[PDB]
């Protein structure tokens, strides 16, 4: 909806946001969202994302679809009405993104979703990519498996010619919708080939305060190799605007850097992260700061 | 409606649109337009504005949908008749932009919304932009308090990979409607996503003559940086052609000039502001003339 | 329709072109057409004139739209058959443009519209446009306002974020029909957004010829800036192919080129124009020939 | 319909085609068709031309439109049918072009339509372009003139901004086909604005056959000069092409050339023409050979 | 169908295709066809063609057009089912190309279509382009009778501005299919206009198939004169890919060279032409080895 | 389905993937699968694959097409449901890929087809393709036969201009389902018409994890000879990101890279391959590692 500020409304707002990253416990935000939807209302729709076509499919608090629920209006805070209706399995009145509110007046942050090697991490998304040889897949896979901690990493494939990969878009909203209804800390295993149909376009422009608004993180490979402006400037765009995160290589091979937004309006933090092979490919993040915009394109040149 | 001059009549409305900008009260006619639309029959269309597909929607004084109206037309002073029809949900019959006449005669003005610092800003749209260090996110926030003075300002957010941000261009439009017909200053965080679907194209072309006629200021930020002369030449468009004013950074980090289209025929104004940041990146405009087309130019040549 | 010529016809209708221009009483032809025009039966399609769709609404000659008109065919004198048909406010059969011959067989004419400071100007349609710092907006006002003469002119405001501007092409288009219809001197307040739908290209190639059949004139202004060669050079094939005239800013602040097009197949003239600011911006032109292809080109140059 | 060939047939052929261009009666072509037209069945459809949208509208001999015409088989020589249906005033099946056969075994010719100045010209489409200062209006006026001999030339006026011009393109194939099939010599003013529909890329196609084969010739300008090499390119493909006949401006003021196609897999030829102006621009022809492929695109270069 | 091979099979394939060029009786494959489709239920659909939207129109064995046709489905060898359906002139079921098996196992051959001036030339389709003076029409004509030998060539016209030629594409495909039905040597006098409708796009893909299939051979000219690198790499990519053999004129007038696809997975032969005018512009082919994919680049980077 | 892990499942993952090439028998996969196949109920719907329009077919195990299936839903192991229903011969629920579960938790892999020469060769799809003298046609041939073994291997034949060759899209993927379905060796000659439909974009992106599921091996030529960086691109990313392996010419003729991804996250392998000819061209593989990102970039810089 929309908010109205005043001087000291403002300031108590950037003070909530900056808690959020830099202060709250990690991973609390998702446990607080968690409790609001399971206080939903059964059969209440709660997700909406769209498919191929630029229809939407809607799901449950429980990651179900529903194809059917009569025209239910709610108003707003701010007198905004919400009127959400499915059809014949699609949103026939509504909006994509979530369709319960879990964030109230507390919005524009970057709910810290893990903590580890003495740096905080954001929830959203975070697009693993850049030039030269560190291996994203491999990356993406122990980021998962850290950010974790104690929780097992949920992993959506998609697009890759390898066994059992899903190759249709609209199977693939479908387990990113569950993996976000269900887990804190998910791994997508190529947005290649969604880097244009109508629900691609959307799933670029949704997938990161669709995370952010939960709570959880999504992890994304995207490999920038392609001599193609078009594309390779659609790479740089996802990257700049509809990352919460970013996780780029370097000129070292092994070594990559984190840049996080910390928040609306705050200051993108920098790290450097070092890593190792083990076996079969398993790898390691070892473990024993502000950046201007400037700093931020001099890193976008590298995919180029 | 059109309107009809000789000299006379001609001199008159450059001398009440100079007034408008240079002399009248700053707000008031944000304050003018409130009664107009308040004198308005209960469940009249007033505004409509476009959807993503190009349909539009339609609200009433209250800000409240119209989901039906049957057939009404009005004939104006100048012999047009306005024909509105609602059904459905959406605008059957009619045009985008105000449904009932706020200007009558005194059209082509960009109606003072605030003086702040001892400078006079405009209502209507202003782009916050241009590349180098400077914050917008920050700065529109600055904005919109510092013209709000003794009122709030309403935060429209939209296509920020943030929690509780809106991705859905509908519900944006919806937002950005109701914001319009109740509050005199306006901040949209984030144009970034419009910049097409035909909704996105429509609403360009649309909000600043929208605002300048209600003297409400819609104060939104567009970064520029995206070296994809397509969308590159599309932010200068907008910023030289579909914005009332324009305030863009500059060489030095915290400073930035402010362009101002004081009216219809009129001279551009230009002044420079200088910045600081507080905690947590709350930022504050320090308080304590005419420009040529070349200038402009100039300044445009900023965003490449 | 389709006219057949012998050497002794033709020359007789090149004197007959040359003459609506260089010698009949400056504004005589919109005086006959108007003429034309009243003697119509009631209820009769005068007018038609495309809307952004493509599709066209219709006029009667009090410029009031036309809902309902059942199928009724004339047959012209060269064969050509004529059937005009209006059904649910939209032509169902005719054509884009007169409805009704304002010409019979003298065509191919700029006739001229009025004549100030010594120097005869053709109606048709005249573009404002060219680089640098001389103000298009008070230039055409002033033109409007000196080939108004002892009359007023009429201004169709589209498409500037300014107040009481309307931004929907289908009510431009609906204004402009009513301003041809009632006026002999039209102004309009930037072709900018139109320069693109069926119905923007279907204005630009029909007003010209609409309002020469007429004999009003309509001055517009358009603004070349804007490193688009697409769009700058529809702003060129603009003012090459679809003006009756050209008023072009030069070198010299204040300083204007004007060229037009006397008539089919004849030479197209050139003059300069001196102009200087007063109060509010009000502009004036100050008052106390033949030229080629090449020349034009070299004009058309000053658009890059 | 497919015609097949030995040698002995294919030189009969040639030495045929040769013939209908160098010593064939000029304008006997003409003749024959003419009476081929007026034998036909009174309602008989003879002729479809494609509309804007791509459908075609037919007529019968007498240049009238049939509205409704039921399905009808006709077997042809080679074995193929054809059929044709008029519904709703439009082809439901049937093919663009002539509906009758005007040519028989006498295909691939360029029947010569009239001698003047000691040559003879060829029937089908002339395109009269080129860069510099020659115009082009009075040129293909005055070739209209000189071709049309003892007879008058037919005018279709269509997308100029001048009195009385048509502008809209379904009207303006209506003319054509009128005038093709009413005269043999037929000038159009402006192919400028069909330079795209799918009814405007048909008429560039199909216009130089149609008028081959009714032995008519329709003389039409095409300026060059707009710097959109998606333009000029189509501009040259159009004169290359889609004309029978070539005539182009050259360095010197007042002299053209002529290039011939004199028939199927035959040479083309050139000459050189001389002109002046009188009064009121009329333009005059002064009175008193094989080129190769290499010269041709020498003289398409010229319009770059 | 699809095929399984094994060393043994695959040899034997190699040896049938390098026969079906090298040592077949020259026009032997065509005179195998006929048989095939004569042997043909009466009434049975044995061809389909697209026409310009991408639908199909089929014909039987006698060239005639099926109109209406129920449901039927044959399974093949292989295991794949073959269902055709005809409803209201159009294919509603089936695929474009051959709808009866005419080749079995004897697949990817270039078939022997005849042999003049002690040079064997293959069926399927031939390309008849190149820069230069040397004249394609006139080439093309010659190849035909040529290769027509004792029998007479069928030549389609099409898209020409010359007497009687066909402009509408959809009664271009009739004309091929019915060539290919009864001919074994086509000429098509343009292809020129092919060169993008779903139609034009499906004939350059399909035709040489189809031809090399019915053991035809099908002679078109191509100008590759067009400095659009978006037609001219059309151009070539039909010249490399769609054609069974290329015919290209090189830097001595008269002169060609011919290069030929002898089959699948085999080498490409090329010979050299030399040719002379007579009367009336009738060419003459003056009658008394492999190359590499590096010489053939060499070949198509002529046309540019 | 989603799947979850945390460092211990992951690191048996990876040890799973890396035997399932590594150290599986050769053709292993491939009999486990059709074992899954067979046991599934009859009538079951198996794979869907799309057509031109972005349609799917479906089809049973024994490669029989299915034209009804009445909706029937499916619970997976992660919670979502699978829904197939087929209307009309078309999917009217369910997605493109296999519609039987063939990987269980077992996915990514790239499951050895075959060993030769010493060498492991992936299932999945392989293409073959770059510039140079060395064939394409016969090295696919020698893969098909050498990969084969004691089976012999299935030939899908499109878009050539050759005798028999199936030139329609949709009869292509049905050749190709029906080969995935019944054999493990199968090749592809001419990737290069499909090279944009959207079942042609379907296909690129479906058809390696189809074939890698099924543990099948796909063998497609595609020739990058083609100066159009809009094709040549669609030629490199197809051959980055859309093959399970890539088989390349060098600057040696005869001789080969082979590049083979081995498993999801794992290292790509490269060995050459040495060839030579024998009768008819058919072409015999001589028989008596790890490469990184910047290795393959370098040979894809090849096709340019
Ligand atoms: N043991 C290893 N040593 C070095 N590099 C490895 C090792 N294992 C995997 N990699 C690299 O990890 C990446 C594998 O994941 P993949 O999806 O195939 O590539 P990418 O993520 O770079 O697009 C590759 O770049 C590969 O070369
Ligand atoms: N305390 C600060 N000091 C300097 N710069 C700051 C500070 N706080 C925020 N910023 C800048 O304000 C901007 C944050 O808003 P954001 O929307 O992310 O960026 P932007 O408006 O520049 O596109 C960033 O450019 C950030 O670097
Ligand atoms: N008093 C003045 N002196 C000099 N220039 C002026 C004066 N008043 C207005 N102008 C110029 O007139 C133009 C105002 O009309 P506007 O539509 O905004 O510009 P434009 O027509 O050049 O696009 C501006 O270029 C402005 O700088
Ligand atoms: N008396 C004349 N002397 C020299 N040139 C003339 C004369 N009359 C007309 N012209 C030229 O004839 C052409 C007029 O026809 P028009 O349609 O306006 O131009 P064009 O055919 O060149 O596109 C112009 O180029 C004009 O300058
Ligand atoms: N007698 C001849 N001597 C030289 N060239 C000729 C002769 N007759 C015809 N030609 C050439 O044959 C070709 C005629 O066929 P056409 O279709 O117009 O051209 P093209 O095949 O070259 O595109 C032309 O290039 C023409 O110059
Ligand atoms: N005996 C041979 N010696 C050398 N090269 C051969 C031999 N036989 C066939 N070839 C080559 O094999 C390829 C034939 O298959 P084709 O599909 O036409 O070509 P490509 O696969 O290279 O596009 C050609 O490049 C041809 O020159």
């Amino acid at each position: 909806m929309i908010h109205l500020y005043d001087a000291k409304s403002f300031a108590k707002l950037r003070a909530a946001q900056y808690a959020a990253f830099h202060t709250d416990a990690p991973g609390s935000w998702f446990d607080h969202t968690s409790g609001v939807l399971e206080s939903v209302e059964d059969g209440t729709p709660v997700l909406a994302i769209g498919v191929e076509s630029g229809d939407a499919i809607v799901f449950d608090k429980n990651a179900q679809r529903i194809v059917a629920y009569k025209e239910k209006s709610v108003k707003a805070e701010d007198g905004s009405v919400s009127v959400v209706q499915v059809e014949n399995g699609f949103m026939k009145q509504g909006h994509r993104g979530w369709l319960v509110d879990l964030t109230g007046e507390l919005v524009g942050c970057s709910p810290v979703v893990a903590e580890f090697g003495g740096h905080r991490y954001a929830s959203g998304m975070v697009i693993v990519t850049g030039k030269g040889n560190s291996g994203k897949t491999p990356l993406v896979h122990a980021l998962g498996e850290a950010l974790g901690g104690k929780d097992k990493y949920a992993t959506v494939r998609f697009g890759e010619p390898l066994s059992g990969y899903n190759t249709d878009f609209n199977v693939f909203v479908d387990d990113i919708a569950r993996a976000m209804l269900q887990h804190r800390v998910i791994v997508i295993d190529s947005l290649k080939n969604v880097i244009i149909s109508r629900g691609a376009f959307d799933l670029l422009s949704d997938i990161g305060a669709m995370a952010a608004s939960r709570g959880c993180v999504v992890i994304a490979s995207l490999n920038p190799t392609s001599n193609d402006d078009k594309i390779v400037e659609l790479v740089k765009e996802a990257s700049r605007s509809n990352s919460t995160s970013l996780v780029i290589s370097t000129d070292v091979d092994g070594e990559w850097q984190v840049l996080t937004r910390t928040g609306e309006g705050l200051q993108r933090l920098t790290h450097t992260l070092q890593t190792s092979y083990g076996e079969h490919s398993v790898l390691t993040i070892h473990t024993s700061q502000a950046s201007g915009k400037a700093i931020q394109t001099v890193i976008k040149n590298d995919e180029l």
